[PDB]
């Protein structure tokens, strides 16, 4: 059984409308779609916007689907030099950009009772990085994903970033909160986006042209990745 | 009838464990909770963990295995309003993000994109802890609005930040609006009943340290009442 999860309803779409025998649950704000995508097991969460809306929905996925594996699908807001629209972008690691809680000597974006980050599963990096091989006009970094409550696009804030998290290649606002909950709940997860803005004074026009090639890009990826297993 | 308890540390949860009668406890993804009965009340006690997401994936759990009827969240929290002191009570009239910026979408500052920009406590159970309040002299409380964020706020820069956003911020800590944005999506009605262990300044993580345990007796006692009440 394959976990797959998107916040708004334009990340999901692509997928949604490939699954057979759906059984759309929709509880607590989030929509659960269960059935299968040639021969495989899955289970589509959209979760809707943010941490809070995330962990509320990957909670409830994996109490009551108990997944194999993880996939956080969707957009991001794009940090490497090398990435352009469309681009695709797989965590080796999640940290929230936005935890701070040092005053106990936490190191940034380490939240309290938690690892300072949390690692993308490696079977699923590998099968990532041969999907990508399915795809070969597609381009993808692959490196830390940095999550918070916030749209990014000011100099102050990528800034901000940048500083405490130098390896950044992307931004978004549900990563961790999927992360940390399969963490708490010991199942495998690994993120798979794709970039539709880079994070600065025009990513929300950027963001508004460039969202369903984010999104058709993204769930090529899966799309593949689910055979794969 | 059930009452769902939120606490997100030990020492937050302690007081309140040790009143429940024929306890059954669970140990799920990292959370635990504690259900039985106070005095004849079905409960149910959740040690969260600390933080957003701890709050919100808790909280889920909690209600769509649980049921409960209403929810409270209790614990230390960080004053802004200058009447108070530590362990003085602090009861959410509202919850709001203090750290959600989509402004560039149309949202006002702390609105998270699909939710309201704040989160109403429940009338009836503000009431309520009013009521327990009349019980307990000697504890001054106020009324108002609880900001949330993934952050311990000491310094004075991330206080103006805060207070510049939220001008009305009575108190300050790091679950609350998830637990009360994971109800509003539930629909469970809430409140936040807290009690203060700093200031929110340089000296809060020594402050924090020192009077948590106040805190934690002084929110506990609210809570106690309340269920009484309830
Ligand atoms: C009016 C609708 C509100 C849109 S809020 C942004 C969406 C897109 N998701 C990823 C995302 C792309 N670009 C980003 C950026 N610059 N900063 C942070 N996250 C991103 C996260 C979140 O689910
Ligand atoms: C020792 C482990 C790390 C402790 S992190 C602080 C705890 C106490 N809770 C309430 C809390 C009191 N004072 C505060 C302040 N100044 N800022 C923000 N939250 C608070 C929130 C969080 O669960």
């Amino acid at each position: 059984k394959i976990g797959i999860i998107g916040a708004m309803q334009q990340e999901v779409a692509i997928l949604k409308d490939l699954i057979e025998d759906v059984q759309e649950v929709n509880q607590a704000g989030c929509t659960f779609y269960s059935g299968q995508i040639q021969g495989v097991d899955v289970v589509l969460l959209q979760s809707g916007i943010g941490k809070v809306s995330a962990a509320l929905g990957t909670a409830l996925l994996i109490s009551q689907y108990a997944p194999d594996v993880v996939i956080n699908t969707g957009s991001a807001g794009g940090f490497d030099a090398s990435l352009n629209v469309g681009d695709v972008v797989i965590s080796s690691e999640v940290r929230h950009h936005d935890a701070d809680v040092t005053a106990f000597g936490y190191e940034i974006g380490q939240m309290a009772g938690q690892p300072a980050a949390f690692k993308a599963d490696e079977k699923l990096m590998t099968v990532a990085e041969q999907a990508l091989a399915q795809l070969p006009n597609t381009h993808a970094v692959r490196g830390l994903i940095c999550t918070g409550d916030a749209f990014v696009c000011t100099a102050e804030r990528q800034q901000f970033i940048r500083q405490h998290f130098p390896s950044v290649v992307a931004v978004e606002m549900e990563a961790s909160a999927i992360a940390q909950t399969c963490h708490q709940f010991k199942v495998p997860f690994v993120v798979v986006r794709a970039i539709s803005d880079v994070a600065d004074k025009e990513s929300p026009l950027s963001f508004e042209e460039f969202l369903p090639l984010a999104a058709k890009s993204s769930s090529a990826m899966v799309l593949k990745m689910v055979e794969l297993l």
